[PDB]
């Protein structure tokens, strides 16, 4: 795959969100670098606008599968990498459960050498004492598997999953995701078979960043073919 052949060494990432939830407007801007190879992702992200007005652990997901590790032994087609350079469009619904819901829509694709990912955000109906607005959220994130699957009407992919978010009195509370990513441009795209793509994420602090702002380390792999 050509597209493939972006990602062999290591590829500097932008990320800019601009945000709207329940009225609270955020901006939130983020750097580093993807190892595909490796299905390795380091970031650091801060929120421009002052105060992030959610948790950064809801953000996670919202803030690039394209750096995903895709195996040999399950050798299956790669669409995230197979639609660059042009990229494609990266939207979701977020329920969080009793709660209100995210509505994002992105897109993601090569600006020279970097891979920017160019979010806009809404957040509707939330407490404003829920988990979410009142910052009742642990700061991590669990390991989680996603399901993948084609979307031939599309020439895209869809995925439904959820993640579960630790809640500061030891709960948990759902995130619901519903995905669907469709290519940028004419270029032909390959759609896979199912399959899951697994994550794992650390989150940790800059001790001399005054900023409100969050570092990532993630990794992404796929399997099940």
């Amino acid at each position: 795959s050509k597209g493939e052949e972006l990602f062999t060494g290591v590829v500097p990432i932008l990320v800019e969100l601009d945000g709207d939830v329940n009225g609270h407007k955020f901006s939130v801007r983020g750097e580093g670098e993807g190892d595909a190879t490796n299905g390795k992702l380091t970031m650091k992200f801060i929120c421009t606008t002052g105060k992030l007005p959610v948790p950064w652990p809801t953000l996670v997901t919202t803030l690039v599968l394209c750096f995903a590790r895709y195996p040999d032994h399950m050798k299956q087609h790669d669409f995230f990498k197979s639609a660059m350079p042009e990229g494609y469009v990266q939207e979701r619904t977020i329920s969080f459960e009793d709660d209100g819901y995210y509505k994002t829509r992105a897109e993601v694709k090569f600006e020279g050498d970097t891979l920017v990912n160019r979010i806009e955000l809404k957040g509707i109906d939330f407490k404003e004492d829920g988990n979410i607005l009142g910052h009742k959220l642990e700061y991590n994130f669990n390991s989680h598997d996603a399901y993948i699957t084609a979307d031939k009407q599309k020439n895209g992919i869809r995925s439904n999953f959820k993640i579960r978010l630790n809640v500061e009195d030891g709960s948990v509370q759902l995130a619901d995701h519903y995905q669907q990513n469709t290519p940028i441009g004419d270029g032909p795209v390959l759609l896979p078979d199912n399959h899951y793509l697994s994550t794992q994420n650390a989150l940790s602090k800059d001790p001399n960043e005054k900023r409100d702002h969050m570092v990532l380390l993630e990794f992404v792999t796929a399997s099940g073919i």
